[PDB]
């Protein structure tokens, strides 16, 4: 649970792209060789910032390029990486969606509300047999998509927008149903009965299944770190982080100020 047991890192590419240096595709890194090798003078440090610089946008899109396409894929989503901002409903539906991409087993549920037990909600709809068995659709890189999934992850706000991380662990011989709250909160009656409802789905094809609320310590002591402390969540217990570790150990908010970075691309 601290920031270098994962595997994300402060680069602005996006995780799935195994590049050393650019995160561009060839063809468009030695299209944009002049302004790419000139970073500083379209007032840039960065190659999102390049190609979203209006001239850059000019030549290229003149010579038949697509650098919006260049940058939603290759590329982390834009958001608060440098300040404390809270994070919208996109700065975690893209994030889930770009975790989609690399992690090919992972299900990417779209945020939920609390009040999913009286309005409608993807969240409150799948059926976690069909996520395993690859029958509930999932939106990865644009498109939809049906694959079967050992792990499913979401984020909730608890209503001001306070985010809670959901995750459902399929992979080994224990399967677990988990809640966090970096807040050290319980979960509310209907996430409380939405895990029991799981359970019992899961408990049609394995022997053991397990439902547990991440809860025990207070981690936030900030106002603004919601977002990733729930995004973290997921992303540690994504790369096989148990999640005795936040049960036991305070992870900082000076972390997850750190972990924007890993999150975002300023945009």
């Amino acid at each position: 649970s601290i920031l270098e047991k994962i595997t994300s890192s402060p680069s602005e590419c996006a995780e799935h792209i195994t590049n050393k240096d650019s995160c561009l595709s060839k063809k468009i890194q030695k299209e944009l060789t002049s302004f790419l090798q000139k970073k500083e003078t379209l007032g840039c440090d960065s190659e999102s910032c390049v190609i979203t610089h209006p001239a850059v946008k000019a030549y290229a899109q003149q010579k038949g390029l697509d650098l919006s396409k260049e940058l939603e894929t290759r590329f982390k989503a834009p958001g608060p990486r440098n300040n404390t901002g809270l994070l919208t409903n996109f700065n975690i539906d893209e994030t889930l969606q770009r975790w989609a991409i690399k992690y090919t087993k992972f299900f990417n549920c779209p945020f939920s509300m609390m009040d999913f037990e009286r309005i409608h909600y993807k969240f409150n709809q799948v059926d976690m047999v069909k996520v395993y068995k690859g029958e509930e659709l999932q939106y990865v890189e644009g498109k939809a998509v049906k694959r079967p999934c050992n792990t499913f992850g979401c984020v909730l706000n608890t209503d001001g927008k306070h985010w809670v991380a959901i995750f459902v662990d399929m992979r080994g011989d224990c399967w677990s149903i988990e809640y966090f709250n970096s807040a050290g909160n319980s979960p509310p009656g209907p996430v409380i009965r939405w895990m029991e409802r799981v359970k019992q789905q899961l408990l049609k094809i394995h022997h053991t299944v397990k439902t547990l609320a991440v809860t025990n310590i207070r981690h936030q002591r900030s106002q603004t770190e919601c977002g990733p402390y729930s995004l973290f969540y997921i992303r540690a217990r994504l790369d096989n982080v148990s999640y005795t570790h936040f049960i036991s150990t305070r992870i900082t908010d000076e972390e997850m100020y750190k972990f924007r970075t890993h999150l975002f691309r300023i945009a």
